[PDB]
């Protein structure tokens, strides 16, 4: 019986069941089971048991120059410890682990380890392509190191183990309890209907029949693989239900017999892609359909003109719309497009899908895939042939093809949009499924947040819950004993933490002022949970190399918001850490993290793009993880505040703002003058870096509650979910900048912020592309192509820089000439 307590020891890690066939209608998950034992085995047997255990965490990017200016003696500092004792070391950015270990004995089995982190600086790596020394680098600290053992990989053990019409026959409708209605049945390929069908409008009672054969243009033959029947119910016409249907299943076989399919009722979106059917049998609207059907499945040179057409077509951003006219010459030119990486998405849409013999010649296009195959990688592009306008899987399998040559830190960078595209894959076995999966395997780092992404969909997405349930154990059963332990402990410590949190949200209304009552409930719960539940430590869900320990109840607490967050902090269980500071971290009902991570993550993705132009904006995106419906933890940025509280520290619950506030809080929170400069320094490039992401997202209207600011001076805006001025620049953030006209900290503001706008419209399509596929992965509520525009109007398209500096500079003035309006504006919405 050691083989079932294995199986109840993952069922607990993925917070669902993958032996549980309730909610099936055939074997695709079992299949897709046994499908990714080899992938797992494989890369199992590949990779370095060494390496694998110490996962150093690597760049192959030029240091930026920004950075490059605290190295001005071509010098790095690393204070290398063991017990009291700790030396300073002379090392040059070029040198390797190994060269400083030597060094080390010449001054004067080993490897050096990051103090309080179970973060390696290990390989054939010169220490200025490590993290942590970037890191360090950018905030001006220490570079301290311990001389340890390396873990034993022993740790890392791995357990072993035809030519007619298609037609769809209509029965009936069924629902228990809920007026005019109809059915439409779609054949979707790529959220594109390539047929439609209408039953007549009938009175909409619990039980509607028809038993009418619905015929469609499109023969058998030409069903392409991926395509799904989509079987929607309209109620002024509003859909009310849908529910798909793959109709080629995973063994190629053409979908055959009766179904009662258990249909989705509507709050376009990822979720409407979904061939999973409602779990809830008892109260959902039910779907009765008749399958029958039954079978088994030296060029011309362009003209200059045509070739002036097909590259303006080509040149189009992502959202732009094809004309017929505009597929007829992308796919008749189908062998010039090709020599264009950047028309693959737009030359894929120009392929007549429910055709077998253009298939078949898309099919011959790809197999002469030189062009491709050589082009530099190309992130925006790749992810565009991996959204809801692809359902080929040949097409699919190539953008996984280019994200094969991804070195860890970028699929560290695009891991979550990734692990949220899996939702567009017609099949639960797919490359992109299996392209996770190895990277998962291969490093510790993308393991970790790959077993959090797929464990957030897991716990409270009931569209695809079961597919990512077996992408998570097929991680499971591969991630070795040591991790399996690892995740065991922070499963316990989140699940105890969530219910407290859930128990102490019903002692307290919304609003309705935290008193001494829920505080001691809360140090009452926590008591209990410590003494006994509490394992000895955990990592830090969002900072796998952070260890937390014991939790410091006297300062954990009950926060004064409507939604009640939990403040936590937990003793560092690393007795080599420098610091003797708590991890704090909070634990919240009532806001959906998923949108918090996914906006988190494309702040560090446009980071990584100031960075590649040499730009520091000083963006905070902190620590995220949403653990279910509606909850989820919170990295704390100790020794921060509220823009509003600094505003009520002087004038109170009053939209009665003043100016100075923000500059007397700061130079009263400066321990000198020397770092008071500094603070107004990290203001300026904070704000700025705000300025334009919040702007580009469309989330810069925002109340001051919702921003917050480091004793530091670091600014940075918070509560993501659920979301006229273009961004905040208050009269209080232009005080600090000497203005309240013209400053020099002002004019380097509106310097920083054009440098920064442009760095990211040379990036205009992998921004609209992560855009789009968080509106559709991301939000509950369905997505317009209108949501999706606004970034395409927010990055100044087709628009040359000094018209894009002219806009941004012009969107800054409009923030000037509102002032504190719709701040107080806020103010009377939210607070009354
Ligand atoms: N002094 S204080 O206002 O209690 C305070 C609050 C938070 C933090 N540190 C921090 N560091 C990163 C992210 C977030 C953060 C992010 C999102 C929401 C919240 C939140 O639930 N509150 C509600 C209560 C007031 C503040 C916002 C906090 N906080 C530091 C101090």
């Amino acid at each position: 019986e050691e083989s079932q307590a294995f199986q109840r020891q993952l069922t607990a890690l993925i917070g669902y069941d993958v032996t549980d066939v309730s909610n099936v209608h055939d074997d695709e998950l079992e299949f897709t089971r046994r499908g990714l034992v080899t992938p797992r085995m494989a890369e199992v047997a590949s990779r370095d048991p060494k390496l694998y255990a110490m996962h150093p965490w690597v760049t192959s990017k030029p240091l930026p120059e920004y950075l490059w200016k605290k190295i001005a003696n071509n010098c790095i500092f690393i204070v290398i410890h063991r017990s009291t004792t700790s030396q300073t070391i002379k090392v040059s950015p070029d040198d390797t682990p190994g060269a400083i270990l030597q060094s080390f004995f010449t001054k004067m089995d080993f490897v050096l380890r990051v103090c309080g982190r179970d973060e390696y600086l290990v390989g054939e790596t010169p220490i200025k392509n490590f993290q942590w020394v970037r890191h360090c680098l950018k905030n001006g600290e220490e570079i301290h190191v311990v001389l340890d053992t390396p873990p034993d990989p022993a740790l890392d053990e791995v357990r072993k183990e035809c030519d007619r019409k298609f037609r769809v026959k209509i029965r009936g409708i069924d629902i228990p309890v809920l007026l005019t209605v109809f059915v439409e049945a779609n054949i979707q390929h790529g959220q594109q209907v390539l047929c439609q069908r209408r039953t007549s409008p009938k009175p909409f009672t619990e039980e509607v029949l028809w038993n009418v054969w619905l015929e469609f243009s499109i023969k058998i033959k030409d069903l392409p693989k991926g395509a799904l029947l989509n079987l929607q119910i309209y109620c002024k016409v509003r859909l009310l239900y849908y529910v798909n249907l793959l109709l080629i299943d995973h063994r190629f076989l053409l979908r055959r017999g009766e179904y009662v399919l258990h249909m989705w009722q509507i709050s376009f979106n990822a979720d409407k892609l979904t061939s999973a059917t409602n779990p809830d049998k008892e109260n959902s609207m039910s779907i009765s359909i008749l399958l029958d059907n039954y079978c088994h499945p030296v060029r011309a040179e362009m003209p200059n003109q045509l070739r002036k057409q097909l590259e303006a077509i080509i040149a189009t951003d992502p959202l732009n719309p094809l004309t017929a006219e505009d597929k007829e010459l992308l796919w008749h030119f189908r062998y010039e497009s090709l020599k264009h990486p950047k028309a693959y998405p737009k030359l894929f849409s120009s392929v007549k899908w429910g055709q077998q013999e253009i298939v078949a010649k898309t099919y011959q296009l790809l197999a002469r895939r030189e062009v491709w195959d050589q082009s530099a990688l190309d992130v925006g592009l790749t992810m565009q042939l991996l959204d809801c306008n692809f359902s080929d899987e040949n097409v699919r399998a190539i953008a996984v093809q280019k994200l094969e040559s991804l070195e860890d830190d970028d699929v560290l960078h695009y891991l979550l949009q990734l692990v949220q595209a899996v939702k567009f894959e017609p099949y639960h076995d797919s490359a992109l499924a299996r392209f996770l999966l190895k990277r998962g395997l291969r490093n510790k780092r993308i393991g970790h947040f790959l077993f959090w992404f797929l464990r957030s969909e897991i716990a409270q997405s009931r569209h695809y819950q079961q597919r990512f349930a077996v992408i998570l154990e097929a991680y499971l059963r591969g991630c070795g004993t040591a991790m399996l332990h690892d995740f065991t402990q922070q499963v316990q410590v989140i699940e105890m933490l969530q219910k407290v949190t859930l128990d102490i949200k019903s002692l307290s209304a919304e609003k309705y002022d935290v008193s001494s009552q829920v505080i001691s409930q809360l140090k009452q719960k926590l008591e209990n949970l410590q003494n006994s539940q509490l394992p000895e430590s955990f990592r830090v869900p969002y900072d796998p190399g952070l260890k937390a320990g014991a939790l410091a109840i006297e300062k954990c607490k009950v926060m004064a918001s409507k939604k009640k967050p939990l403040w936590l902090e937990f003793k560092c269980a690393d007795p080599t850490a420098l610091s003797n500071e708590t991890i704090g971290i909070i634990f919240k009902h009532g806001d959906d993290l998923r949108q918090d991570m996914l906006i988190l993550q494309i702040l560090r993705i446009m980071e990584s793009i100031w960075e590649t132009e040499s730009l520091d904006l000083c963006l905070l995106p902190y620590g995220c993880i949403s653990t279910g419906d509606k909850i989820g933890m919170i990295e704390i940025v100790k020794d921060a505040t509220t823009i509003a509280k600094i505003q009520q520290s002087t004038v109170g619950n009053t939209g009665a703002f003043k100016d100075e506030v923000l500059n007397h809080w700061l130079k009263e929170k400066s321990p000198t003058e020397e770092k008071f400069q500094a603070a107004v320094e990290r203001f300026v490039y904070s704000c700025a870096g705000y300025c334009v992401a919040t702007f580009v997202l469309g989330i810069g209207d925002r109340h001051n509650d919702n921003i917050m600011i480091t004793e530091t001076g670091n600014l940075f805006h918070i509560d993501f979910g659920h979301i006229r001025v273009p961004f905040v620049l208050t009269p209080d953030f232009l005080f600090v900048m000497g203005t309240s006209k013209t400053s020099p900290h002002f004019q380097k503001f509106q310097d920083i912020c054009v440098k920064a706008y442009l760095a990211l419209r040379h990036h205009t399509n992998l921004l609209i592309i992560l855009f789009s596929m968080m509106l559709m992965t991301g939000m509950p509520q369905l997505t317009s192509k209108e949501d999706i525009e606004y970034i395409r109007d927010a990055l100044t398209v087709g628009k040359n820089e000094e018209d894009a500096k002219k806009y941004f500079l012009d969107q800054i003035e409009v923030c000037r000439d509102k002032g504190w309006t719709v701040q107080f504006n806020w103010f009377l919405h939210l607070v009354l």
